[PDB]
């Protein structure tokens, strides 16, 4: 069976709850309902995928188009009409927005409880993402800080046959040009890719901004539900479960 690393630690929902100082419940069912609703409406779908790591402005919240960030957004294909997203920026926004819907708090507050990049805060925009009290940030820092439960899979087939995945889990595709599994994710790389699982436990389905057609294809890109395709040609997988499974 699949061995869970950091087995005595915390699930993603629990970690977010802690980061929020118990202001956000991060309930699995509500997150799943949010995913169903916001994959179907016109808030995210259709937002251009753009090659700026800090892009986090979906069609429904085109916020970076109305601050100094607009210049960087425009260079890489962001638009005033539909905004623009990159992969981590999308997952950050989706989680933050879900927490805002659940709690009634403004997304500007809930985004502070969700990891993104350790350099997003230093960029100097109006919104901030999670950081440690010491000022570090990003996904592997979050995993280590909260001792997050995680799984590693060398193949997509192993992941999808493991019985571990639930809708709402976070999946990282780890660029096989820099490493395998979690160790690979700790290494700076061109093409690690993140998304939110939307399948039934065995189906190949996730919600992401990035490749929608094939592993390694960065021409055919968008913000949508699609199979789990990496930005890299070769991938292994890290799963950060949202909550304990049924």
């Amino acid at each position: 069976m699949a061995s869970m690393y950091n087995s005595d630690g915390w699930y993603m929902g629990e970690a977010i709850n802690m980061a929020s100082l118990n202001t956000c419940a991060a309930d699995l069912g509500k997150w799943q309902n949010f995913i169903d609703d916001y994959t179907s409406n016109d808030y995210y779908k259709g937002t251009p995928y753009i090659d700026w790591v800090f892009a986090s402005s979906p069609k429904g919240d085109r916020w970076q188009m109305n601050e100094w960030s607009v210049s960087e957004m425009l260079k890489v294909g962001g638009t005033y009409e539909e905004g623009g997203l990159n992969c981590m920026g999308f997952v950050w926004h989706a989680i933050a927005k879900g927490l805002s819907v659940e709690s009634g708090l403004d997304i500007s507050q809930t985004g502070q409880y969700v990891p993104f990049s350790s350099y997003f805060n230093g960029l100097g925009l109006s919104r901030k993402c999670w950081a440690t009290p010491g000022g570090s940030g990003g996904w592997t820092v979050f995993v280590d800080y909260y001792n997050l439960h995680y799984y590693e899979f060398p193949t997509k087939e192993e992941m999808l046959s493991s019985g571990v995945l639930q809708k709402g889990d976070i999946i990282w595709c780890v660029d096989g040009s820099v490493g395998l599994g979690m160790a690979g994710l700790r290494t700076i790389a061109d093409n690690h890719h993140i998304g939110i699982y939307t399948g039934n436990g065995t189906s190949d389905s996730w919600w992401q901004s990035g490749p929608v057609k094939a592993d390694g294809d960065l021409v055919n890109v968008g913000t949508d539900v699609c199979p789990i395709y990496g930005a890299a040609a070769k991938n292994t997988y890290v799963v950060l479960p949202w909550a304990k499974k049924a």
